[PDB]
């Protein structure tokens, strides 16, 4: 068929394709800070660095550089509702589902 949308470039299927290169995480569903998320999906657990590994303009969520919690929390917060993409640059583009 064909897309079109916000992540129609990074879909399910294609999140998890895409991404396929680093390993994923599942949380129990709610919305849950980028930097929560982070330290949880294991982008960066330590706390401090958790914290630039998000600020940072190089965590790209879904591709778009998005570093507040004003910015996201959850996969419903960037997509619809599927999964989403941690792109941080300086590590890789880790993969963020729920429950």
């Amino acid at each position: 068929a064909l897309f079109s949308g916000d992540i129609a470039n990074l879909t399910a299927a294609e999140i998890e394709q895409g991404f396929k290169d680093v390993p994923s995480f599942v949380h129990e569903g709610g919305d849950v800070p980028l930097v929560e998320l982070l330290v949880s999906a294991g982008i960066s657990p330590s706390k401090r660095q958790a914290r630039e590994d998000i600020q940072n303009g190089a965590i790209y969520v879904n591709g778009e550089r998005l570093q507040d919690v004003g910015a996201i929390l959850t996969a419903e917060h960037r997509l619809e509702g599927r999964f989403t993409v941690i792109r941080r640059g300086k590590k890789k583009y880790y993969l963020i589902r729920y429950a």
